[PDB]
């Protein structure tokens, strides 16, 4: 049993190394330390100072350089005794302050232990290097093991959820959030791998479920400056089981796909993988039929300066993508058309509009336009007209307008984005057709979405994702509350709304409601909207802030701190408009897939309700599902902003812990009886402290109370529970600090 064999990879890779002795005496020391900021020239930077003296109210300690510093006891960030360095659950720490928390994580990370629990959370820190802990052999060890029985691991929580499902006959969910590059998708792939193995039918389905993700990653992921394989969409995966606990199906819900990346990428960034995949991967024959060329030949791929990802073979990836498509069930016809769509979008992007003639646009050369039409299976003349001379309703009149270049290009871009987003939707729907079962007994759903987003510039998409995160954090908060009460009961012992409403309130109206309102008027502008927003909430709603000088931004006080959003283009983003003429053009496509994107109301349209109203609706459905499950929380954290291993940056790390709810949870916990130990566990270690108790007594509680009594500990500091002894913050450390 690798769990008992100190020489296994299980041991090397997932546990703190254990030597011969276990004895208390080993960790004994006179030294008491404190965590201090060697400079409030930082604040996540701390150093360990050794208390060299104390007064009845403050401590005095030496710095690294040797300087004596003084601290208020009540302000001291006491260092936990050495024995706690490395614990698998932060809930086991006696002193729960921030630096203390960061220290435990760091000690673990330094040994390549990337997983650590924090109470109900599993904290996962990207190592930025491959650690061989996800082999079948590792899968096996986690089978049927309790949380307390094995090292922290994504497989562990996956197991705990599968067992809960079977035992409680209750659906479950794993919410995996955090920053781009944190490891959400990776951990999500592991959850599914684990499940397919512990519950799979020793298989076509399983194979299909597994191959679905590669398909979706090809079309929804792209290299960004934060992740070579960034998910540009969020997702909720339902892994479906029958009542015997075998995988019976699956479903995928996608959200907020970044359609704009199709038409623009920042420097060093890439468009979606697929484009590169098809271009590298297509057969010298397919190219001819697709009018393909190198990336440098396409405006949609030649602006960023990066057409390739280090250590990635687009051609090889294409092969994997086509394979998945085959496994899942996409017909080669269907497959050709998908590629046609990709090709077509690239041709659309190579369309150059020119002026002069007047103020209106024209197409001198039509090669691009033609290539695009050929691939799409639409009429080039119909296309050309719909782009530059769409018929617009003037109330009674339906008159064609001659758009200028700008407007013309914008339109083209809109066409591309609609094509891309609809295609994606269609892909999801197709995958669901194959995988999904209307006949499921139970499910375990996985949500892999970003956590709060606070960038240099925050826009409509950020507001959406942050709104979701306010709801998830509040979901967490409510849950922690139940679970903690429960705990206390079992042993016999003792702001989101406001932000939420500001955003999605109906009466008085919140941001999205005012946004929808403005959305009804053709002539509204960025300025009309922001003024309206300030009008309703500036100095009037406590979570809102009108800026001192900017005229195009506004701030929302979020759980994670204030976020400033800029309003540019919000009206447009809310309506996501597409000229009706273009809809007409495409509805007549001779392509089999194309036609679905424009003639299936479930793909071609929202309801119509705005983008905001749809987002709010989708989010409420999601929450509603979640509410029916037993949830599990994984907070993935990036160690630094450079994608490097062995470089865990305190400020980078603490800031994520402040935003993702881990430190708040601990704050909450630290206040009561953070430490809770099984009687026998206590004696096993502390027996030697009292002139009385036998390491292995049969009256474990008594035994406990014995030691306690010996030590004259303050009764207020602990609580006799049915199966464990509950200890207030710090108590346990002092106990540990006790002479034998
Ligand atoms: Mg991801």
């Amino acid at each position: 049993n690798p769990i008992h064999d100190r020489t296994s990879d299980y041991h090397k890779y997932l546990k703190v190394k254990q030597g011969d002795s276990d004895l208390f005496k080993l960790t004994v020391s006179d030294k008491r330390y404190i965590w201090y900021n060697p400079d409030p020239k930082e604040r996540d930077s701390y150093e360990c100072g050794e208390i060299v003296s104390e007064t009845s109210d403050s401590f005095t300690f030496k710095t690294v350089d040797g300087q004596d510093r003084q601290v208020k006891k009540d302000d001291a960030n006491q260092r936990n005794p050495i024995k706690f360095d490395g614990v698998e659950d932060m809930s086991e720490l006696s002193y729960l302050n921030e630096p203390a928390v960061f220290h435990n994580l760091r000690v673990r990370y330094n040994q390549d232990l990337i997983y650590t629990y924090s109470g109900l959370f599993l904290v996962a820190v990207n190592p930025f290097k491959r650690i061989p802990i996800y082999t079948q052999e590792m899968v096996d060890i986690f089978k049927g093991r309790r949380r307390n029985e094995v090292a922290p691991h994504i497989f562990a929580i996956s197991d705990v959820a599968y067992r809960s499902m079977l035992d409680d006959r209750q659906n479950q969910s794993l919410l995996i959030t955090g920053e781009s590059g944190a490891g959400k998708t990776e951990n999500t792939k592991k959850v599914i791998q684990y499940l397919a193995s512990v519950a799979g039918r020793n298989g076509v389905l399983e194979q299909q479920i597994l191959q679905a993700n590669p398909i979706l990653e090809a079309f929804g992921n792209a290299k960004t400056t934060r992740n070579n394989n960034s998910s540009r969409f969020g997702k909720f995966i339902e892994i479906q089981f029958n009542n015997a606990g075998f995988i019976s199906g699956a479903s995928i819900q996608s959200y907020l796909l970044e359609k704009s990346r199709v038409v623009f990428q920042s420097e060093t960034e890439r468009n979606y993988h697929i484009f590169y995949q098809l271009l590298a991967g297509a057969t010298a024959e397919e190219k001819k039929a697709l009018h393909l060329a190198g990336p440098e030949s396409f405006n949609y791929l030649n602006q960023s300066g990066c057409v390739d990802i280090k250590g990635v073979s687009d051609s090889e990836e294409f092969k994997i993508t086509r394979q998945a498509m085959d496994i899942v069930g996409f017909s080669q016809e269907e497959q050709m058309s998908i590629f046609k769509i990709i090709a077509g979008i690239l041709h659309l992007g190579n369309i150059k509009f020119e002026k002069g003639a007047g103020e209106g646009a024209v197409l001198k050369d039509k090669t691009a336009l033609n290539a695009a039409s050929t691939v799409f299976g639409v009429n080039p003349s119909v296309l050309e007209k719909a782009l530059m001379e769409p018929r617009i309703l003037a109330g009674r009149d339906l008159v064609a307008q001659h758009l200028n270049v700008e407007k013309s290009s914008s339109s083209r871009d809109a066409l591309v984005k609609a094509l891309y987003g609809r295609l994606f939707l269609w892909l999801v729907k197709k995958i669901n057709n194959v995988l999904c079962q209307e006949r499921k007994a139970y499910f375990i759903g996985v949500l892999d979405i970003s956590g709060f987003e606070i960038f240099k510039v925050n826009s409509f998409e950020q507001l959406c994702i942050n709104y979701t995160n306010e709801k998830l954090q509040q979901f967490f908060n409510h849950h922690m509350f139940k679970l903690e009460q429960e705990e206390y009961l079992k042993e016999k012992i003792n702001d989101s709304q406001a932000t939420i409403d500001l955003i999605d309130g109906r009466q008085p109206p919140g941001i999205l409601a005012l946004l929808d309102e403005q959305s009804v008027f053709p002539n509204a502008t960025d300025n009309t909207l922001i003024t309206k927003l300030h009008s309703h909430f500036s100095k009037k709603n406590a979570k809102y802030e009108e800026p001192r000088f900017s005229k195009t931004e506004f701030g929302v006080t979020h759980y994670a701190g204030q976020v400033m959003y800029e309003i540019q283009d919000w009206l447009e983003k809310n309506k996501d408009p597409l000229q009706q003429d273009l809809e007409l053009c495409f509805k007549d496509s001779s392509d089999n897939v194309v036609t679905k994107l424009f003639n299936d109301p479930n793909i071609a349209s929202r309801a119509f309700i705005t983008v905001a109203a749809q987002y709010k609706e989708q989010l409420a459905s999601l929450m509603a599902t979640l509410e029916t499950t037993n949830p599990h929380f994984v907070r993935c954290i990036i160690p630094n902003n450079k994608q490097l291993p062995a470089k865990l940056e305190d400020k980078v790390v603490l800031d994520q812990l402040r935003c993702n709810g881990v430190l708040e949870g601990i704050r909450i916990t630290r206040k009561g009886f953070p430490n809770r130990i099984i009687y026998a566990d206590f004696v096993k270690r502390y027996y030697l402290l009292a002139p009385n108790v036998p390491r292995d007594a049969e009256d474990s509680q008594k035994a406990t109370d014995a030691v306690l009594k010996h030590l004259n500990i303050d009764p207020e500091q602990y609580r006799f529970g049915i199966t464990k002894i509950f200890f207030r913050a710090g108590q346990l450390a002092r106990i540990e600090e006790a002479r034998e």
